[PDB]
This record gives structure tokens, sequence and C-alpha cells, in this order.
């Protein structure tokens, strides 16, 4: 039984906290993000997301959304939850940073692409 | 203003319709997909999402996921809402789906990629 | 027969010339970007790929790269060549912009990734 | 100075060799994956890339394409080459790999995306 419900801290040393999953699979939750320039103010910014219920499955595949504050973006991720070495959890995500142009000739310039493994904290 | 809520339809000939967007920026929708073996039970999923409040925009960056019904799989898009020609709506988005694996070693390859446009139905 | 030898443009409005392909699927050209600053010094770019060869296929797969001038990037594109509509051949592909950073914890930024359709010019 | 001349081996234990990059960044070399169900014939491929020489920088940019034997897919590598830790090379790249669709209604599904860390061998 591979659970998303927790405290999770990513490569990059940003941290997320993922409440209850209900019996649709939705969940919310709030990231504090390692990637910013100091500020005083604590930058959260919520999440929300989504399971996948099919089978139950105990490795299931799920996506979040966070709206960055402060900013104009967002960032999507997805991915599974696994569960090894005598019963560690993981999970291996990817995802999208989507920015913000003004202009739609810049539109094929505004995603990034990249890897987050998130551990237990 | 350029606004999520209404009726789409992709360049695939995927539809999905999106509700109301509240004050924090969340919308619920359904999504049925073109992409499947014709089913006689009409596959629909729900979708989950945001998107970004931060300065009213009206061109607001956003994302969201499916959780795809029959399939142990999740599809997150990000993109943005673009506004033209005397008005006609269009988002631009980029997805990740990902599959399910059954062992950590073949996670590498549980990720596709891609882009779809929406335009209003 | 979809073949990759000629003169192509993109949906961005950039022009590539890519030359004979060999025997083992090599090829080389020139990549004209319509993506920069209005520079009075032409924007010519090498190129260097390769198609698949695996059964002729005459709908090959296929990559290559650009080394970008007077820029520390570079863009890989894969994809395939299509034949369709009376003969008209399109070229459908993705690519990854690879920024330099220069420090490695900058790392998870330096990639974008979208879609480029190209066809004969 | 952090060159791609050499030996390397990635998360999944390929291993590649990469032979001398010339005075315009090319460069050739051999692909042995870690990812095929085991053949008694030994499943080399060719690549061939180029890196980015402006500035000459020592943490140059690059990409490069892997066109697959027994086969009809192609993938492309793009990344920098990092040197830290007394001097231990590390190339972090991402790729896309490209599969072939017979027919353009599945292009969109043809294409995975992920990340290959390649330390020295
Ligand atoms: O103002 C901003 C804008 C974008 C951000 N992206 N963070 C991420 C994007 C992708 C993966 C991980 C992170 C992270 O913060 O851990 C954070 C703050
Ligand atoms: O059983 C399944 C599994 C995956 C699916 N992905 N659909 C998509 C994935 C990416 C972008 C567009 C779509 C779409 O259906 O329009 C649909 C049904
Ligand atoms: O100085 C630079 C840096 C990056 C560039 N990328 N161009 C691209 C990247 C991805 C897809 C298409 C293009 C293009 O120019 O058509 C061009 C000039
Ligand atoms: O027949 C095939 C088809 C695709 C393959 N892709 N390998 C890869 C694709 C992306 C990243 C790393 C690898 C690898 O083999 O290390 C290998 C053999
Ligand atoms: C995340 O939590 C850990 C442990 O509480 C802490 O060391 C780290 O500074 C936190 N990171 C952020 C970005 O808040
Ligand atoms: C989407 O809606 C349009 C118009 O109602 C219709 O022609 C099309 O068949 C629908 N597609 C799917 C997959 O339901
Ligand atoms: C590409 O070629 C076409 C036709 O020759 C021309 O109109 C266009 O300006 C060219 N674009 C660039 C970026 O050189
Ligand atoms: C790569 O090389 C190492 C050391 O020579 C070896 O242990 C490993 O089996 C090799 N892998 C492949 C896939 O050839």
């Amino acid at each position: 039984k591979c659970s998303l419900t927790g405290k999770w801290t990513n490569d990059l040393g940003s941290n997320m906290t993922i409440g209850a999953v209900n019996s649709r699979g939705e969940f919310t939750g709030t990231y504090t993000t390692a990637v910013t320039a100091t500020s005083n103010e604590i930058k959260e910014s919520p999440l929300h997301g989504t399971e996948n219920t099919i089978n139950k499955r105990t490795q299931p595949t799920f996506g979040f959304t966070v709206n960055w504050k402060f900013s104009e973006s967002t960032t999507v991720f997805t991915g599974q939850c696994f569960i090894d070495r005598n019963g560690k959890e993981v999970l291996k995500t990817m995802w999208l940073l989507r920015s913000s142009v003004n202009d739609i000739g810049d539109d094929w310039k505004a995603t990034r692409v990249g890897i987050n493994i998130f551990t237990r904290l």
C-alpha cells in the first residue's frame, strides 16, 4: 500500500505536504519550494491532484497541479508511487513548468520539462 | 477576458467540459476522449485543475489532471488561454501521459509527451 | 518514399535545408531560425542527424542536433516523415532545447520542450 | 575542461563510447543499451552528435542522435557536461524516444521523454 498522504521532499530541497485522498482519488496540499531568491515571506503554494483508483493498485499513478504564488506560472507533475527496500516509499515524477507569455508567437518557448524524485521527510 | 469555463475540443477530436472556476482558481470537468477502441460504453473521465490568479491576467496559465477510466494511467495538461482574431479563444497546452509500470526498472519508459490545441465547440 | 533531403519550413517561420542522406542514414544541413532579434548578420547554424534505416520504411524516424551560433544552447529534434494528400510530405517533430547553466543546481531548469511541423518550401 | 570523449554509463546500465570531438564540435560513437530482452547478438547502435563550441565553455551543451538497431525508433539526447567533487565528470541529459507509427493519427502518442545521468566508466 503506497500512499501519497504525508510529507515529501524532492531532489531540489522543495517540501510538499499532501492531505487525505478521498473516495474519488482527489487530494489537496501545499508546496514549499527551494527554488527562489530568499524571501522573508515563506513561499507556499497550494496543490491539487488526483490519483488513479482503477484497480486499487497500491502503486498508483497520479497527477497534480501547482499554481505558483508570486508568479504567473503553473507546474504540473505526474508519476507513480513505488515501495521498496524493506518498505521505503518513493514518488518518481516528471513535470511541465508553464510560463506565461504575452504574445502567442512566444508560446513555443513557454514550457520546461524535467524529473523530480520525492522521498518521505 | 480568456475563460476556461465552457466546451472545448482538441486537435485529436477529444471533447472536454470545464465548469465554473472559483475564487481560488479551481475547476472541475469531464473529458471525453477520441483516442480509444470504440466502446458502446461512453468513455468519460473527470478532470481537476487550477488556473493562475496572480494578477487577473485575462490570459492565465493553468494546469489540470485527468484520471483515466478503464485505464491505470494519468495525463496532466498545462498551458495558457489565448484570445485573438476578433475574439477567438484558444488553449495551447502540453501534456504528460503517465502509464503504470509494475517494476521500478521500467519507470524510465512510462512517460509520453506532446501538445494539444483546444478550441471552443 | 518520404525523403528528408530538401528545403523545409516550420510553423515558426524557421527554414532548414538538409542535404543527401547516405547509406548509413547520416545527413547534414543548415538551420536558419526565425526566433531571434533581427541581426543584419544572417543567423545560420549547422545541423547533423540520422534517420532510421531499419526496413527502408519510406516513413522513417529520425533525429538531429542543432548547435546554435551566437548562443551556448543546443536543440535536438526527433520525429517521422509522413506522406499524404496526393503526396504532400510533412515532418512531425518534437524537440528539446537545452540551455547552458553555470551551476549544476540550476540544471533542473535548463530544458524546454515542444513540437515543430515542417513542410516543404 | 569537461570532455565528452570517453566511456560512460547511464543510470539504466547502458554503456556508450564517444570518440574524438573535432574542430566543429562533431563526434561519433556507439551505444550499448541495457534496456532489451537478452540477445546473444550484442545490441550496439551508432550515435552522432555535436557539442557547442561557442566560447570553449569547458562545460558545454551538446546533443546527439541514436539510431536504434533492430528497431524502427530513434532517441535524441541533449544536455551538459558538468565537473565537480575533486574533478568527477557527469553528463546530465534529457531525451526524447521517438517510435514509429504507420498512420499519422497515432503521431500524438509516439514520443517518450525522460532523463539520463551518465558517469565515467
Ligand atoms: O516562482 C516560481 C516559478 C516556478 C517554480 N517552479 N518550481 C518547480 C518546478 C518544477 C519542478 C520542481 C519545482 C520546485 O520548486 O520544486 C517555483 C517558483
Ligand atoms: O485509456 C486511455 C489512456 C490514455 C488516454 N490519453 N488521452 C490523451 C492523452 C494526452 C493528450 C490527449 C489525450 C486525449 O484523449 O485527448 C486516453 C485513454
Ligand atoms: O539563439 C538561439 C537559441 C535557441 C534557438 N532555438 N530555436 C528553436 C528551438 C526549438 C524549436 C525550433 C527552433 C527554431 O529556431 O525554429 C534559436 C536561436
Ligand atoms: O530497441 C530499442 C528501442 C529504444 C531504446 N531506447 N533506449 C533508451 C532510450 C532513452 C534513454 C536511454 C535508453 C537506453 O537504452 O539507455 C533501446 C532499444
Ligand atoms: C523542508 O523541510 C526540512 C526539514 O524540516 C528543512 O531542513 C528544509 O529547510 C525545508 N525546506 C524548505 C524549502 O522549506
Ligand atoms: C465531440 O463533440 C462533437 C460535437 O458535439 C462531436 O461531433 C464529436 O463526435 C464529439 N466527440 C467525442 C469523442 O465525443
Ligand atoms: C525562409 O524562406 C522563405 C522563402 O524563401 C522566406 O519568405 C522567409 O523569410 C525565410 N525565413 C528565414 C527566417 O530566413
Ligand atoms: C557496461 O560495462 C560494464 C563494465 O564493463 C559492464 O559491467 C556492463 O555489463 C556493461 N553493460 C552493457 C549493457 O553492456
